[PDB]
């Protein structure tokens, strides 16, 4: 059952604000109004939600999925966009996936990884910082789950 | 526009495992499975949200609602239901309602305040620590907007 | 806000002309000679309103509580008191209260549900049928809202 | 004895809802919140409640009336207030009461007529109808007594 | 360019004054303080703005528009919202447009026809008078441009 | 709250039509495409809304304001700049202001008086009629409100 | 007792496959899946179960009800719904409900009509073929009972 | 999905009337009130649906089960119990399985086959007619699905 | 005579896409789609355009200015505005101005110094770092001159 | 919206400050003192803006154009008016315009083309070196907007 949804106005994206690699647009979710992160080109992809482990509950564990959607727009994605939870120790929940040739315009849920407590900022974020273009990703939510 | 949805599981609730006065159910909210915080029957009705300030962005002003819903079996409400935003300082928003009479079975966004950041724990809640029974309180989610 | 207060004596009360198990006291309620039905002891414990829907406004939610007060003298409680509500239609809003070991000598408001309309008999009322005896229980008035 | 307290908002009241006539006041009442209708200027004067002859006990002789008070600013009472209980076979029992020249701010309960039972609407009510305009009536409850 | 901007406090509203089905909230609309009308639930939906032909210049074409929102609790507008604009001899602009699955919590301008004079009642309006219940729109404005 | 915003294209302007004396500009309004009437030189200065008395609700007390701005070039506003409401009675509500000294380049809303209907033209105004040259007034709007 | 439960799949539906008109939705029924009939909207409304007298045991009186509920977005129910058993014979058991201004969102049985034995197809159904458009029924299931 | 429950007063119980070998106990089935058939003891174990093809609709497969509960009482399980679909051909889906040593007081679905059409009675059942005593097997429902 | 002006979305503007600090809005300019930087709040205050100086010829004196607006809500200028041009060579034309007490709501041109040349990027820029907050300053060109 | 505007004195014309066959005249501008190029007769028609690649944001397409006017001595425009935007690495966006038979005495805008940047200098400019005499073209602005 799923714990927080954060949307993408709580997260840190490098050029967010600069309307020559991203924007936004305002939609409702369950009668809630949100903002989707609508990427149009960037070369550092770089997204984080920071929040602190004590906002989360001990001894259980917890997946967190990033909620997407690839425009028909959709290029640059024949590279690994790396998957990342980093834990107040420092250690990391490494995974990466493939974009390229999925379906556009579906919402569908990437894992990110999975983490259990036993005090301090946990990362939850996907990011690619190689030299070419990633184009046509629009970003719903992160959901924590337990 | 909303920046975290946080589902009552992530709370702290009094006596909220206890199934003489609390219960939960699973629903879905959007694609995701939350679950519903559904009061029968406590006296020292205590739900609390802990979430640290860095979660959140400064220099910014931030609005907290919580989503409930009132049940057919609903009593005990003529008393006022204490909201509460805690900042780390120690300094508190205080706000009260009284829930006697309104239209049960309709989800309604119950305002907590508002705060702004210039690190730490922010407490939301709402809280009734006297001696009579409440009773039918469905609880949504607590949500920050922005 | 209040539609209507209703007094004992509007009611049907089974063994309620009988004084070796109901009794009556007038009294003064803001301004206005009423008068308590005062239980001494009874088996069929049965209290009635009839009222018709067309003294009611449609498409608006009313709740209904009935005012009433345990004596030092009380015993008999440690079984459910039904709470009812019936509509036109044949249907019923049906809840329980337990009255043992509440504080004596108070007037407190028992909730017997909530009901709308969408004209014929509205029963508002509270039972129990069991072969014990219930003793010291004072009824002031049935109250909608709305 | 008082078998039923009717508050004005059970009542259908010419201009009622319109605030250039009518206007509302929450105040409390023996721990009941009612609202008291408070006429600032209209012609049209006409508040009728409708009750079922069912709601009442047959054999017995009911008798009827109004909780009212004129406030400082009062005016046009030099008019017959016509006072009427219609039956369901259409009959009425017509009364008047001339209201001009009374104590300001005290209560004052006006009686609107008897009636016995031996099913249907029952209208407790007052009205005037000409075109001088009345001003500051404050309207508290009608009282059913037996 | 906008000749007349008409708030619906201006136009009449069957069932305008009854809380179980329309409120009002006062917000500013550029400096000025203005009240939106919002539907809770209502059968017979009729708002209509009468003005003076003789308010308007002749031999000039002029187009009216109505800006309304549904909110997420919208519903009952998978109907025809008749659009209506009657000039003094007695003819009509008739037109209509269906509500249902349009983005809600976003302002959007209703064409409701086009009209040109070469004295008496203009009426600009919107109805449906079938028996299912519309609920969830805002209305803000009645625009007359030329 | 605000019932009807007006014009000055709504309005009658002497010399409106010629750009010796008058000038249009075209700008937004809360989303609305408006024209400002912008004042370069008039002896003859007038400006007539005129709206019918069945426009507007009886019984309830209007004022009306004019929302203008004096530009860096204003001049000629040491006379008095009479302010009209014609009700249909042929009666006037007369009442002046004099603009020589104000600030420039900021919005203002010269209130032109007040009214109450117990049908015709109502007609809502500023003028002056001496032989000196008035410059540099803009007009945005005249607001009814109740 | 009830005999048999009869799901909407095993009834013929006109345009029952058309996801224009109707459609369909898996939920729980005491363990077993079943799927409801939720009309959208049809003219040419009816529903018939078909079973044979065989599978009925004779000289006992069975009566069979319709499981339904209304939705938020219910209308077209102005008009009179249609009952009806059809026995071997070519005999009709007819009677008529109007679902106009019922409470939506309840399940409610709907009486179709009683039946005794003493062979062949018996229909168990109800339709409205006139030409408005029925909104927003949703059907759980036909029961038989003795 | 489900398309029928029948439920055993609807079948076919050799002693089923006989309150030395089988007992009928009412119970609520999501609000339906139905009769669970209670084997006390029996030799000539048999319960049969009769239902006609035509109930079923054709070029389908169904699957039918039979929800028992056996109790802490029973006995006489060590035999096999033949399951059975009778199609109107004569042919058979036979099948059969073994209760010995199952878990008391928990509902299971035996599943006793499968049956396509391509008009005549169909046959549901189970039995096993060896001379020894079969005991406390609870019976619920025939479910038929496809 | 001028020989580029520069609109500031040609310039580096510190927080200039952060909607808290500074907006844009879309006006004409002799026939030309231009963005103002209208600044609301922002105390890191940094305006720098960046031009070659191979876009300019040499051996001819060129001046600089830089045309703005004070708002009403102007605050903050009691400070010392730096006004800067740096050449290739690293050398820098400084000079400065108090904001304070002008005139609002009138464009004026700010000259920000003199250059000539005799290759490589030439700065030109307004900027206050101070940790109060500065208000109000809308920007419309840098104009470059000889 | 654009970006720059560079006047004809910021470029090199062939001829350009010989008044055999080029002339300039002061005109305002928005405030600003520009001087036109009026072209008298030239056979080497020449205009090129040099600006530096770094001048300009890079990941954004701007688009460029050239603003002039035909006087009505105009003549020898019966031939391609070549247009080209070079970039730093050699490459043109060439393209054509025929300015025979246009209309004279009003301005109107020559696109030149489009560019992008993923550093050196980029030359906007126009030009016909065929041995007829072009006569009566007054240049006013190169445009480059994004
Ligand atoms: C050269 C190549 O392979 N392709 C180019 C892209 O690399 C280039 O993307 C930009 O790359 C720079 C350099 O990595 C990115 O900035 C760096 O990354 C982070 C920003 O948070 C920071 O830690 C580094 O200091 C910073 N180094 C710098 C400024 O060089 C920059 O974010 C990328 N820009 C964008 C818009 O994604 C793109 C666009 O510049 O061009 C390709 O040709
Ligand atoms: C007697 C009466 O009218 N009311 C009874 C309620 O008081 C009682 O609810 C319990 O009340 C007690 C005292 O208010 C609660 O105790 C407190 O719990 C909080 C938070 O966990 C703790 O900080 C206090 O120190 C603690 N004080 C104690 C233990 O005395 C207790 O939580 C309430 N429990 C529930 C389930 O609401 C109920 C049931 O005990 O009966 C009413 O009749
Ligand atoms: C049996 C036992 O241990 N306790 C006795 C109580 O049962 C008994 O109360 C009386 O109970 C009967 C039946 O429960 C009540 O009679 C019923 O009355 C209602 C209408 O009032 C009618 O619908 C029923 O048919 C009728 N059933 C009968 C007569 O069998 C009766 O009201 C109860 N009386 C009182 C005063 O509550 C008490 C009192 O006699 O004695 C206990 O020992
Ligand atoms: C002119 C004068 O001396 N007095 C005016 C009043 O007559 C007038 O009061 C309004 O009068 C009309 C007519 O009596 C009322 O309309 C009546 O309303 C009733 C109830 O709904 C309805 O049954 C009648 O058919 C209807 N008569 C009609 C339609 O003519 C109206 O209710 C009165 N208004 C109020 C607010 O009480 C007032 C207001 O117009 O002005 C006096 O000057
Ligand atoms: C003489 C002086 O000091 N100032 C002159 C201004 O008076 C004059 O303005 C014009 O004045 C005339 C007379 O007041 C205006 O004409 C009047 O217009 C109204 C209708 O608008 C009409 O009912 C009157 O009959 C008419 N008066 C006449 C003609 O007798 C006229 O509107 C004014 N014009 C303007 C542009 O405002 C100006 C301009 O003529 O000149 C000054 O010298
Ligand atoms: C125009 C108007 O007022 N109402 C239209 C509806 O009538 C129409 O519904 C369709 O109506 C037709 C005619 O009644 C239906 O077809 C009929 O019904 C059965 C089919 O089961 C058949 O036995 C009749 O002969 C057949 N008559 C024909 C084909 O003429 C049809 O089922 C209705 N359609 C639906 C989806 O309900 C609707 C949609 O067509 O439009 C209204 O405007
Ligand atoms: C029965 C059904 O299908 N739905 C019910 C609705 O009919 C009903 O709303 C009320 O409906 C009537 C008629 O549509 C409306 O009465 C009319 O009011 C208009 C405007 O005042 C007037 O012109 C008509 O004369 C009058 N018709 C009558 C009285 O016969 C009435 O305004 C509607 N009320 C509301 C609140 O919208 C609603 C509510 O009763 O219930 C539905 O079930
Ligand atoms: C003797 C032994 O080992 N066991 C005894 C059981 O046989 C007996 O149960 C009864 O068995 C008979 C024969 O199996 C059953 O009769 C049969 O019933 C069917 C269906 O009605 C019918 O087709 C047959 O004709 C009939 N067979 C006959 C008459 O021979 C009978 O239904 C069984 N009864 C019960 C209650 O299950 C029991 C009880 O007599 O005793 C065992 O000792
Ligand atoms: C403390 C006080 O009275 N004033 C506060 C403002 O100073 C503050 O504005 C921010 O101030 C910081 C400190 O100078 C600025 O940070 C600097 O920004 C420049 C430009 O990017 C950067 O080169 C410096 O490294 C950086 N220093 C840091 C971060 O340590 C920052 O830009 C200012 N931000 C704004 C919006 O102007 C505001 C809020 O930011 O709070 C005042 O109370
Ligand atoms: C001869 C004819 O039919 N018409 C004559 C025009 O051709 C002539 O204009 C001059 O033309 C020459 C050649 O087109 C131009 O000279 C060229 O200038 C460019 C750059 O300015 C340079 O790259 C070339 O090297 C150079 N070519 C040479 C020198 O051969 C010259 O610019 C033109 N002059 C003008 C004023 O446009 C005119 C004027 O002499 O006379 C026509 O009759």
């Amino acid at each position: 059952s799923t714990h927080y949804l954060a949307f993408p106005r709580a997260s840190t994206i490098t050029w967010g604000d600069d309307t020559r690699y991203w924007s936004w647009a305002t939609v409702d979710f369950c009668s809630y109004a949100i903002e989707e992160a609508r990427l149009l080109q960037v070369s550092w992809l770089d997204c984080r939600w920071s929040m602190d482990a004590s906002d989360f509950k001990q001894d259980i564990w917890y997946n967190a999925s990033v909620e997407v959607m690839l425009t028909s727009n959709a290029s640059g994605w024949n590279v690994p966009l790396h998957l990342e939870i980093e834990l107040p120790d420092g250690s990391k929940q490494e995974s990466q996936i493939v974009l390229a040739g999925r379906q556009p315009n579906v919402w569908f849920k990437i894992p990110i990884g999975k983490f259990i407590l036993r005090s301090g900022t946990i990362r939850f974020g996907f990011y690619n910082h190689e030299g070419n273009w990633k184009r046509g990703l629009n970003i719903r939510t992160l959901a924590i789950q337990a």
